[PDB]
C-alpha cells in the first residue's frame, strides 16, 4: 500500500506471470548504466540496474541519483536495486535518499552474515523502514535454502526472496516456488555464468530476476587491459560501453526479456 | 546573466591575484576528483565538458556534473568548452541546471565569421542566463575532444581583435598568444607575455582571460600569465593523463571498485597541484 506505486514491483509480476525473466545487471559506471540502458532499449527489454553499497560510499548520491534519472527517462521500463546491503546504517541511508529527485526502487535487505535468528530480525525491521519510504525489498535466507526457511523470511515483509540451491537443486528450487513463489518473486545470484539452458529450467520453476555483474563488467577490463594507453579517453569510453551494452543484449535474449517491454 | 553562477569566480578571481582551476574530464571519475580536490584544498573549480559529452551521454554527464556542482562546499560551475559548432552550442544551451557557461569556440573560422557567428551565439546563450568566452584568434593543435587545425594557420590576438570581440558581449576571452593545444614539441613553450599584457590593458577591465594549452606550465609560467590578467586556467591532459597510466598499469589486475578509486586518486592529486600552482588553494574562504 505504502508500495503502491512503486515501479519495481511489476517487473517481477509480469515476467513470473509471462515466463521469462527480468535481467538485473550490477554496475559500478556511466558506462554500464549507458549499456544498460541501451541494450534494454534497443531489445525493447525491461531491466534493472544494481548497484552495490561501494556506489554510495565512492560517490555519496552521485550515481545513484544518475542511474534513477536514467531509467526514469528511459523509453521501456528499467529500475534501480541496491544489491547487497549488509549494513543497516547504508540501508537507512539509501532509502533516506527517496525522501528528496528519484533514489531507488528496491533494497536488497542482505542480513545473510548475521545468526539466522538477527538475520530474521534486522530483515523484518530494515523492510519496515524500506516500505515506509515507498521501496520495494528482496533478502537471502543465509547451508542451503530450505522450503520452511523461505516462509519464516516471506513472514518479514520482503517482496523478493534470493534462494540458495548451488548457485545445481532444481528439486530443491521449485519446493521453495511451490511454497513461497505465490506470495514473493524469485531471484537467481551466481548467474555470471550460466547458460540458456539452466535459464530457461530456472525460469519455469520460479525465477523472475536474474543477477548479473562478472559476464558484463569482465568487458569493461578486458577493453582496459588491452586498449588503454593505446585508445583516446573518449574512445575507451564508447568500447567498454558497446562491449558492455552486447554482454547485456545476449543475457536479455537467453532470458527471454528481449521483446517484452512491447507489452509492459 | 545577473544570477549566472560562473561570472563571479573570474571577477573574484582577477581582483586577487589567482586563477580558476577549469579542468576538463570525460567522466565520473575526473567530475569526483575535481570536487574533492576543490573541497580539500578549498578552491573554487570548474568542471570542463567537451560537446563530445553530449554527442555520448546525451544529458547524463551534463546532469552529473551540474548535481555535483550545485551540491560542493565551495564554489564549482559548469563549462562546455571548444564548442565548435553553432548547432551543439544551442543544443547545449537548450539543456537550461545544464551549463552555466560555454565556449563560443569559431576560431576555426575566418575572423568575420568568427565574430559573425559569436555574436549572434551569445544572444541566444545569454537569452538563457548562460556566461560565454570565445577566441580572439586561432590557437593550434587538437586534444582528444578538440578537433585538430590542420590545413589551419595560427593566428596571433590583437589588442584591436580582442575589442572587435568585446562588442559581442562575451564575458571571457581566449587569446592566442603563443600557446598551443597539446604537444608543444622539441622548441617548447614560448609565450608572447609582451602581447598579453597587450591585450589585458585594452580589454582586461572589461572582459576575463582565459588560459588555454596550459597542461606542461609550471608554476612560474601560470605566475607570468596570472600578472598578465589570466583569471581562469584550462588543464586536461595534465590530469586525464593520471587515469590513462593507472588503467594502463593496473587494468586485469585490481577489482574494478579499486581501479576506480585509484584513477580519482591519481587525478585528484593532479587537481591539486594546479590549485597550488595557481594560488586558488584557499580562495573559497573569502568566497
Ligand atoms: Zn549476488
Ligand atoms: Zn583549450
Amino acid at each position: 500500500p505504502s508500495l503502491k506505486s512503486n515501479r519495481a514491483l511489476p517487473l517481477l509480476t509480469f515476467a513470473r506471470t509471462h515466463s521469462f525473466a527480468i535481467p538485473a545487471i550490477c554496475v559500478y559506471n556511466l558506462e554500464g548504466i549507458l549499456a544498460i540502458i541501451r541494450a534494454a532499449e534497443h531489445k525493447r527489454s525491461p531491466a534493472m540496474i544494481l548497484l552495490f553499497p561501494w556506489a554510495i560510499q565512492y560517490a555519496d548520491s552521485l550515481l545513484v541519483r544518475t542511474a534513477a534519472s536514467a531509467c526514469r527517462a528511459a523509453s521501456v521500463p528499467i529500475t534501480l536495486h541496491l544489491d547487497h546491503a549488509q549494513d543497516p546504517e547504508i540501508i537507512k541511508r539509501a532509502a533516506d535518499l527517496s525522501r528528496s529527485e528519484p533514489g531507488f526502487d528496491s533494497i536488497m535487505v542482505d542480513m545473510s552474515h548475521f545468526s539466522k535468528e538477527e538475520n530474521l530480525r534486522l530483515t523484518r525491521e530494515l523492510v519496515a523502514y524500506c516500505n515506509a519510504r515507498g521501496i520495494a525489498t528482496e533478502a537471502e535466507p543465509g547451508v542451503l535454502t530450505t522450503p520452511e526457511e523461505s516462509e519464516e523470511f516471506v513472514a518479514t515483509g520482503i517482496n523478493w526472496l534470493a534462494p540458495a540451491f548451488g548457485n545445481l537443486d532444481y528439486e530443491r528450487l521449485q519446493r521453495i516456488n511451490e511454497a513461497v513463489g505465490e506470495r514473493v518473486g524469485l531471484v537467481l545470484h551466481g548467474a555470471d555464468p550460466f547458460t540458456k539452458e539452466i535459464f530457461e529450467k530456472c525460469i519455469e520453476r520460479g525465477v523472475a530476476k536474474v543477477n548479473v555483474n562478472r559476464a558484463v563488467n569482465n568487458e569493461y577490463v578486458k577493453v582496459m587491459r588491452e586498449k588503454a594507453g593505446s585508445l583516446p579517453i573518449t574512445r575507451l569510453h564508447e568500447e567498454v560501453t558497446n562491449a558492455m551494452q552486447a554482454a547485456v543484449e545476449k543475457i536479455m535474449d537467453m532470458i527471454d526479456s528481449t521483446g517484452k517491454a512491447e507489452f509492459m
